[PDB]
């Protein structure tokens, strides 16, 4: 029974492919993605969805990110931008980055990918409680600007989880595999991927020749996704809560944290309704935070960084040698292309052609890598 999971900057997924069918497995609580936490108490280890729900009490000892710091040297110039915004330490041990928490009262340091080998392992938890088998064999996917230490690393990562993987692929030909564009039998097909998610946004173009796959340009923004719509969001309702109240917010943690899940999960049913409403009690001193938010308000808060994902696009075809019109095929990869602003965007740049997005994008990756799983078993 092999599996295919996405190792995710900020969400995870494992499915499995079985009886001519692809299960996308949920988590013990129900969810289909699982997010890329790992937190430490003075008691027990915490993975996914129990990790992210107590960042707010346990700050510095919550470890998230990690797919940023894998396969690099502490030197590298990613690595100290990036440690700028995390609340957890990373120190320097003869030239590789790791993480420093407290763990059971005493102080531990991980390397990346030991910290990405307990998501993997959590991956696998839940593929075998829905199996009710042991799980082994597995297909990971990587980015595709991955190099080889980068590949080797998240390798490396399953192995300590005690997964053999059978295979590293690249996230946007798994993409494409899913929606069998390789099984597609004629002339030269150019596919081209558009991965908006979490916390990053990828754009690439693939050439499937004879069901060959090649990369031929990437492009995106490291630092673009969901939860930049979701921060324009927290920055609205808190002035929105401040010209009401006479009273700011934005120094309670826990205040800031519990109106960013909200927001968080207002912008998910603004993707399939015209408005949402926030719900919270005793936001604030006591005060209760009852209001709304319409779809076209979400869009105009976030108009510039919609419309913005469009120049990567620009470059991956300016890169590839390739017009816009020379694009075969086009699909939605990351959970935020669920936004149907999104999409209009997108197809309206592609003069109204038909996009790919029947699968849950956010899906998709570990969907394509479940598919290639029991070709290679
Ligand atoms: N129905 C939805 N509408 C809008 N955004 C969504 C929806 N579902 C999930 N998202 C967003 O997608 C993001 C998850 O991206 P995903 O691709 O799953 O992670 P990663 O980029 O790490 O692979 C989250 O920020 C979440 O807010
Ligand atoms: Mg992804």
């Amino acid at each position: 029974p092999a599996v295919g999971i996405d190792l995710g900057t900020t969400y995870s997924c494992v499915g499995v492919f079985q009886h001519g069918k692809v299960e996308i497995i949920a988590n013990d609580q129900g969810n289909r993605t699982t997010p890329s936490y790992v937190a430490f108490t003075d008691t027990e280890r915490l993975i996914g969805d129990a990790a992210k729900n107590q960042v707010a009490m346990n700050p510095t000892n919550t470890v998230f990110d990690a797919k940023r710091l894998i396969g690099r040297r502490f030197d590298d110039a990613v690595v100290q931008s990036d440690m700028k915004h995390w609340p957890f330490m990373v120190v320097n041990d003869a030239g590789r980055p790791k993480v420093q928490v407290e763990y059971k009262g005493e102080t531990k340091s991980f390397y990346p990918e030991e910290v990405s080998s307990m998501v993997l392992t959590k991956m696998k938890e839940i593929a075998e409680a829905y199996l009710g088998k042991t799980v082994t064999n597995a297909v990971v996917t990587v980015p595709a600007y991955f190099n080889d230490s980068q590949r080797q690393a998240t390798k490396d990562a399953g192995t300590i989880a005690g997964l053999n993987v059978l295979r590293i692929i690249n996230e946007p030909t798994a993409a494409a595999i899913a929606y069998g564009l390789d099984k597609k039998v004629g002339a030269e097909r150019n596919v081209l991927i558009f991965d908006l998610g979490g916390g990053t946004f990828d754009v690439s173009i693939l050439t499937i020749e004879d069901g060959i796959f090649e990369v031929k340009s990437t492009a995106g923004d490291t630092h673009l996704g969901g939860e930049d719509f979701d921060n324009r969001m927290v920055n609205h309702f808190i002035a929105e809560f401040k010209r009401k109240h006479k009273k700011d917010i934005s120094e309670n943690k826990r205040a800031v944290r519990r109106l960013r899940t909200a927001c968080e999960r207002a912008k998910r049913t603004l993707s399939s309704s015209t408005q949402a409403s926030i719900e919270i009690d005793s936001l604030y001193e006591g005060i209760d935070f009852y209001t709304s938010i319409t779809r076209a308000r979400f869009e105009e808060l976030n108009a510039d960084l919609f419309r913005g994902t469009l120049d990567p696009v620009e470059k991956a075809l300016r890169d590839a040698k390739l017009d816009k019109s020379q694009i075969h095929d086009i699909v939605l990869v990351g959970g935020s292309t669920r936004i149907p602003k999104i999409q209009k965007l997108l197809q309206d740049f592609f003069n109204g052609k038909e996009l790919n997005k029947s699968i849950n994008p956010d899906e998709a990756v570990a969907y394509g890598a479940a598919v290639q799983a029991a070709i290679l078993s």
